[PDB]
């Protein structure tokens, strides 16, 4: 009857495409860790196979 | 984000450039042996070809 479906259907989507920011931010604060270990793993990794 | 990569990247390297000492020490305790045999090898070696 009214059909206020798509009008609010975009409104809702716009609240939550403007939410990637958080996932990227917590992203960055994953990698710093994953590098820290990874880069530290690769430190000894060569000098395992130094032999 | 933080980028604590090079700061700790040197820190790690400094633990392990301060590790040559051991390799030199076990070095010295190779050669004493290798001389012992080598010098003892050269002992008879001339007096093989004494003829």
């Amino acid at each position: 009857d009214g059909f206020d479906a798509a009008a609010i259907g975009t409104q809702v989507a716009n609240v939550i495409m403007g939410f990637v920011a958080m996932v990227s931010a917590v992203g960055m604060a994953a990698i710093t860790v994953i590098l820290a270990i990874q880069g530290f793993k690769m430190a000894w990794s060569m000098i395992k196979s130094v032999k």
